[PDB]
């Protein structure tokens, strides 16, 4: 089974750098998995 998890980062062809990276465009879409990281525009 799972949990009750909206949408990743992954889940939409992007990538999980950290929330405080620097240019790395943040997906307010996609979710992470880490918990301290972000989407990012690949």
């Amino acid at each position: 089974f799972v949990q009750h998890r909206p949408r990743d980062c992954e889940s939409i062809n992007g990538v999980c750098r950290h929330k405080d990276t620097v240019n790395c465009r943040e997906i307010f879409l996609a979710d992470c998995y880490n918990d301290g990281q972000k989407c990012c525009r690949k």
